[PDB]
């Protein structure tokens, strides 16, 4: 019931008693394990309260002070009157850097404490939510220079006031089916790309034309707004060594800042709190290149090199699967834009890791999501047993806007 | 209840209802999720269920259930049970187990062949002498000259757990790894206990880098033999780098028969202690695993260093072109010599396709996700967006206690 991990490289053994604490449910049974899986009223909300301020309290090191108990107090009351609550903007703050802090898919969590958190919970319409966002997005990017960030739009009320932002990045590529049957652009974002033109987007069907924002205030219909362009610092992906990798026509932008998620704190829920960080290397390059269902460039990229595509076992995947994950790294840190490499994040998270174990007593983690994409087994995290577990507060995912929204 | 599996590269969905079969714990909970975690005597009291379910799967698959023969069979079980504490087998029954073992062994990505396994029963088998035979035979037979076979070589059940039969390697072919005293270590760092083991039990050890360790065999619960695997029997295969001419110099070569000899072979409660069994490599277990594990022979370093890499920053990403290239000599060497080996790329492409029909025809296909995604370039194959259902299923492989923690000294 104190459970033991073990680090298959090093030997090292660390205790998790961080997991008795653990609240939510993983999918999980005795019978059965999903850990591939990808996606499994007043009285309700005092408790979850509670247990926040609880743990607010105590990190704080005031559990069962005066001011602990008056607000426990002003919390409760407001509950019954107004049958739900605000938090305080200390709360709101250590809610959302928390939140993160649990996060146990993201590799990135040893920055986790140094989180901007922008307060626009003031916000009452799309054009308002385009300017925080717009804000947001200038003040992360800094010129290359990225800085981890949060924006949180106004808590759920009753489920028909919700604030949603559509796009699931606050910055992505345009995808188009094409007349002939691929897909130009990129295609994990056609149906989106739809969407946007069924409200009226005018495509200037590139293959890189960064989305619109697709805005949703107060449960109200969505707009879209176009991100200035001034805003969006984007990268040209070039090699170090070959110079026909420029005539690919590759690029893509600094600033991943995932828009889709529902953020919660002391059982208040917040549907739209756009975040974002930066780039993992792979993320461009493995993940968004190279997917079958993605740019699949593989194919071009191993031709130009001429290599032996006729068996699988000349592993030329892998090999231009390289290449092009040093390009992306190469393109980035020549535009002094920041990027981490995996090698340096899954190590950054190992030390972070022992630092929660050592601070906490633990750090819920999921190591079929912290594992890079490729060259897995090279990295420390590959040997790094993991236990994983649902905190609070949380990133949780939530149902997409048009399958819901009462038009 | 049945549970739903999707392909997010391909968007086919599917059911499996295979899980409600399932008896044995994961070790997750609702709570706590486990699925990471590398690990997890027996009385005629809980035997005879475990028997039955095993006898009436079998007869099932024989499309005999109900038979008088499966009911004799069970009334037969049943009395030898209640009369002597345990039972044996029928060969139709260790067969089926052995291959069942396989076809539920949810780590394994190579189970598309499952069907096709060669059983050799050593169940006759008294002594360690006899032991090495078999195992030689094994070896032989398996190894065919470079195109091979797998096979199981299945030595007595246990009885009161005082009479064990144990393989003490943890693969039948394996090479020695020596510690020196200034802290680096010659040979297969992996082995350097087990070497260790048998040069105390009075083994001449050559002290090279790439030396056949011998056989340490346990027969009836006596103190463990040596013996030497004759060389002919060790199919060997020098790796050299289909465009690097440099990579010959590095003097590897690796052996072509994997052959695990440490698990326990359970099968309607009976538990084979002693059953080696073996297939072919896939390339990443030698290429990734085997010389650029940073705690195996880490020649990834030395790679590197003759590709005139930049190995300043990992930002250079020369550890994964070091690691691609160790990937192809390895195949490129057996492919070369003719001895069987499968690339990762095809291997989990089978998987899927074999995993895809045991939906079907079986209702699920266990699957241990952590452990087929291949150790390499793992998201472009196609295993990686295959969302997996893992549980347990009797007949099984499983894991037990290296023999020198639990055994008995005769003396
Ligand atoms: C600062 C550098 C950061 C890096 C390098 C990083 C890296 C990653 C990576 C590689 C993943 C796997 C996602 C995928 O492969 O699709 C991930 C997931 C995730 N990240 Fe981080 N991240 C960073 C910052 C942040 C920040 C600022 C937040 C939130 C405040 C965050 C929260 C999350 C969450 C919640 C997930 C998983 C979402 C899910 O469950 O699907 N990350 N991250
Ligand atoms: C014939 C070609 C085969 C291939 C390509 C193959 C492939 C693999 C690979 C790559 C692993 C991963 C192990 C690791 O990386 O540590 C594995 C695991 C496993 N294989 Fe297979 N295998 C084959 C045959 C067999 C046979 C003949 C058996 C049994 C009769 C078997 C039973 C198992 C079991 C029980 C595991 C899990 C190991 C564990 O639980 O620790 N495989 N297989
Ligand atoms: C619908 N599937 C859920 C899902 C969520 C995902 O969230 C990814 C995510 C979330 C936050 C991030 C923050 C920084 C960063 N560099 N990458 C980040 C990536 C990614 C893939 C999938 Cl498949
Ligand atoms: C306790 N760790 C379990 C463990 C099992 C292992 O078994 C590997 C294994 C088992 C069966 C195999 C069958 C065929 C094959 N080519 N490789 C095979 C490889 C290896 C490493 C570890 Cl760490
Ligand atoms: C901690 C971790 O689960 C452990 O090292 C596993 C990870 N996945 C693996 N997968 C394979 N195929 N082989 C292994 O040895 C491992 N090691
Ligand atoms: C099926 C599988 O669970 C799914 O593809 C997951 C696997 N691991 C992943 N890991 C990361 N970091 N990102 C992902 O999108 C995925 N996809
Ligand atoms: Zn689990």
């Amino acid at each position: 019931r104190f459970l033991k991990v073990k680090n298959w490289e090093t030997d090292v053994v660390l205790t998790d008693t961080l997991h008795l604490k653990s609240t939510l449910e993983t999918g999980c049974t005795e019978h059965i394990c999903m850990g591939s899986i990808v996606l499994p009223t007043k009285d309700q909300l005092f408790p979850l309260a509670k247990e926040f301020l609880d743990q607010y309290y105590s990190s704080i090191k005031r559990f069962g002070s005066k001011a602990h108990m008056d607000r426990l107090e002003e919390v409760n009351k407001e509950i019954e009157s107004t049958s739900t609550y605000q938090l305080k903007d200390t709360e709101l703050i250590y809610g959302a850097k928390h939140a993160w802090r649990n996060a146990s898919r993201c590799v990135g969590r040893i920055q986790w404490s140094k989180l901007q958190v922008f307060d626009a919970r003031d916000c009452t319409t799309a054009h308002g939510m385009f300017n925080y966002i717009c804000n947001h997005v200038k003040y992360a990017t800094n010129k290359g220079n990225l800085r981890s960030a949060i924006t949180i739009f106004p808590q759920r009320t009753d489920g028909k006031h919700d604030f949603r932002v559509w796009n699931s990045q606050l910055i992505r590529y345009a995808g188009y089916k094409q007349p002939d049957g691929s897909t130009l652009g990129d295609p994990a974002n056609v149906q989106f790309t739809e969407i946007c033109i069924q409200q009226g987007w005018k495509a200037p069907r590139g293959r890189f034309d960064v989305l619109p924002l697709l805005l949703q205030a107060n449960g109200n219909d969505p707009e879209l707004f176009q991100i200035p362009p001034e805003l969006v610092l984007e990268v040209p992906i070039r090699h170090p060594k070959f110079d026909w990798f420029k005539d690919l026509g590759l690029k893509w932008y600094g600033l991943p800042a995932v828009s889709n998620m529902l953020l919660e704190i002391g059982g208040l829920e917040f549907s739209a709190c756009p975040f974002s960080g930066w780039y993992m290397g792979t993320e461009i390059g493995v993940r968004n290149y190279c997917d079958n269902s993605r740019y699949n460039i593989l194919e071009e990229v191993a031709k130009k090199m001429d290599l032996d595509m006729r068996k699988t076992s000349s592993l030329w995947k892998d090999q231009a699967l390289v290449e092009i994950n040093i390009a992306v790294l190469y393109s980035f840190q020549s535009d002094k834009v920041t990027i981490v490499d995996h090698h340096s994040a899954t190590e950054s998270f190992i030390k972070h890791m022992e630092n929660e174990y050592r601070c906490r007593g633990g750090c819920p983690a999921d190591w079929v999501w912290i594992v890079p994409p490729m060259s897995g087994s090279i990295t420390p995290v590959f040997h790094q047993e993991m236990l994983n577990y649902r905190l609070t507060p949380s990133f949780e995912y939530q149902p997409d806007p048009w399958n819901t929204h009462v038009w």
